[PDB]
């Protein structure tokens, strides 16, 4: 996306993902989006999730999908698509696909 010196920019539709606490399978996931002119800086995506997916042990600095794969990027994203925020630490490959469909629980 050569972006030059053109004012009105191309069709840049944002993406809309899910993020979730690494290590927490209490609460659920946080529909969060990133425009086009954040996405292309993974810095700036890694300090907007924070703000949805505030890790105990600080901010978010990569994200890893369900399947545990890496995004040190924008181009690993999605649209429509879930993802876990993983702070300083190594992943916790944790069932996530379970809090998006609430289910009845067992202990009760």
């Amino acid at each position: 996306g050569s972006s030059g010196s053109s004012g009105r920019k191309p069709l840049q539709e944002p993406c809309t993902i899910f993020l979730i606490a690494n290590g927490d399978l209490i609460n659920p996931a946080s529909r969060l989006l990133i425009p086009r002119k954040t996405l292309n800086q993974w810095d700036h995506v890694l300090q907007m999730v924070t703000e949805k997916i505030t890790l105990r042990s600080g901010a978010v600095h990569r994200l890893y999908t369900l399947e545990g794969k890496l995004v040190e990027s924008g181009a690993e994203l999605e649209n429509g698509q879930f993802y876990v925020a993983v702070g300083r630490d190594k992943f916790k490959k944790l069932p996530y696909g379970e809090l998006l469909f609430d289910s009845g629980p067992s202990s009760g």
